[PDB]
């Protein structure tokens, strides 16, 4: 997160810290959010050979009792996910066991309300991502308030699609989700409307978020068949 502020410890109990393992490379890290005690929603590009989910964390460098390091039994990457266009950058992670509900760990009510369009211009996103282009991932959970933009603002991302994605972050500001924040939820009025997907390597906002409403039927199918 760039230009954000440290979250009040555990104030976002649904946040998930993912450590992704690959065959020929060091582990990578992403965000995500718990929507069912045994299901975490994140970005499809965060897929790997295996993934470990850490719930109840704030400062991920210091283990604590609130932590729940959970095994992922199966990764459900969206069938239409495309690495060249980055469309359908969404994935569901089924946890081997159902997480414990504590003050620090809880599910994000989803679905919620009923809208094909995310109301409100100001939303908020959190993550443990880099806080700058040459800055490393944050040890603590950071959050920032961002402006939902008209699709025109993301025209420069040639594969951006208003039906499938949200344009987030006033270009006049530095505030933005960044590398390491992928998979994190975009909350508007308390409801998850998007998922951090991608943007410019130079961090100039806005960034592209997966539009959740478009995937409601796919999400319900997966949750129903598992
Ligand atoms: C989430 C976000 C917000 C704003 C800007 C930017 S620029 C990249 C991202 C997220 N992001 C990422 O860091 N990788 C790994 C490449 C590492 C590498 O090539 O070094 C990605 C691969 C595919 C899609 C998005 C990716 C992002
Ligand atoms: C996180 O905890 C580590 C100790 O393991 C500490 O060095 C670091 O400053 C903490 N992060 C912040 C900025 O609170
Ligand atoms: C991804 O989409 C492009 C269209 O821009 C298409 O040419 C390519 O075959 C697709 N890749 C996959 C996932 O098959
Ligand atoms: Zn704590």
């Amino acid at each position: 997160i760039i230009g954000g502020t440290e979250c009040k410890p555990h104030s976002r109990p649904y946040m998930a810290y993912l450590e992704i393992v690959t065959s020929n490379g060091p582990s990578k890290f992403c965000g995500g959010f718990l929507i069912r005690r045994n299901f975490v929603l994140t970005a499809a590009h965060c897929a790997g050979r295996s993934i470990t989910v850490t719930l109840g964390a704030h400062n991920i460098t210091e283990e604590e009792d609130t932590w729940q390091k959970l095994e992922v039994i199966k990764q459900f990457r969206h069938p239409k996910y495309n690495t060249s266009t980055l469309h359908h950058d969404i994935m569901l992670l089924k946890l081997k066991e159902k997480a414990s509900l504590t003050l620090a760990v809880g599910t994000l009510p989803f679905p919620s309300q009923k809208n094909f369009v995310p109301p409100g211009r100001m939303c908020r996103v959190a993550g443990w991502g880099r806080t700058g282009v040459l800055k490393p991932g944050s040890d603590t959970l950071q959050e920032v308030k961002l402006r939902l933009m008209d699709p025109q603002a993301c025209s420069h991302f040639r594969d951006f699609d208003h039906n499938l994605q949200l344009c987030v972050g006033n270009p006049r500001k530095t505030k933005s989700a960044f590398k390491g924040d992928s998979g994190g939820p975009l909350l508007c009025a308390g409801a998850a409307q998007g998922i951090v997907s991608y943007g410019r390597s130079d961090a100039k906002p806005p960034a592209v978020f997966t539009r959740i409403s478009h995937y409601q039927p796919w999400i319900n199918q997966i949750l129903q068949a598992n």
